[PDB]
């Protein structure tokens, strides 16, 4: 099921929403996002590692799908989900992430997305903050993989996309914690779960998709850390 192009892999998860990865030597690490067709329009979640690789996602796009990418929405300021920002802005794509994502870019070495979304106390992102946005449904479950880090789920499926934040349930570590909030990673894994509750398909950055049982073990990994 998996395509290979160029370097990239995608994978169709459902009729309108493919996975894509991509892969960094540090040996090489896999890194996931998604592609979502709504309508005439295609909606792009986290970038590749590097712009050479986002170049290719957009060239995917135009091949399998051949519809307009009308935005991206970026999931923290670390490189796997934000190293390929100027590829989008090159192409003249809408950016948007997390308003701290994009005030923390400059320390991170990344580049700011073009918009800011701001959320509610429980989380929900503020609607006029997320124009368009289609099925993307955008939720900022509190501090955990990083202080910034948003999660996503695709209004019309069973998914929801995790980000770095959640670890598949055969983990035994929670990977890089350097930028983490040991204190309330925990609740926002949790937060995670309850706001996307019939999800059953979790797609996350560092792992195939897993069911459910993704969040439950990501938490109780968590709790270990207080
Ligand atoms: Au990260
Ligand atoms: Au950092
Ligand atoms: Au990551």
């Amino acid at each position: 099921g998996d395509q290979r192009f160029g370097d990239l892999v995608f994978r169709q998860l459902a009729p309108n929403v493919w996975q894509h990865t991509s892969y960094l030597d540090m040996g090489a690490v896999a890194s996931n996002g998604l592609i979502v067709r709504d309508g005439g329009r295609v909606l792009v979640v986290d970038t590749a590692w590097t712009d050479d690789q986002t170049a290719q996602i957009l060239n995917w796009i135009k091949q399998e799908i051949n519809l307009p990418v009308a935005l991206a929405v970026v999931t923290h300021a670390h490189q796997d989900k934000m190293g390929g920002m100027d590829a989008l802005h090159a192409a003249g794509i809408a950016t948007y992430a997390n308003a701290l994502s994009n005030q923390l870019a400059p320390q991170e070495g990344m580049v700011a997305a073009q918009h800011s979304l701001t959320f509610a106390a429980n989380g929900w992102v503020e609607p006029a903050t997320a124009p368009n946005f289609g099925p993307l449904k955008v939720f900022y479950p509190g501090p955990g993989h990083t202080s910034d880090n948003i999660t996503v789920g695709i209004d019309g499926t069973d998914i929801a996309f995790g980000g770095c934040l959640i670890k598949d349930s055969k983990a035994k570590s929670l990977g890089n914690l350097g930028d983490a909030d040991t204190e309330h990673y925990a609740a926002s894994a949790r937060a995670f779960g309850a706001a996307f509750p019939k999800a059953s398909m979790i797609v996350m950055s560092h792992s195939a998709p897993d069911s459910r049982a993704a969040i439950t073990h990501t938490a109780r990994m968590a709790d270990k850390l207080r």
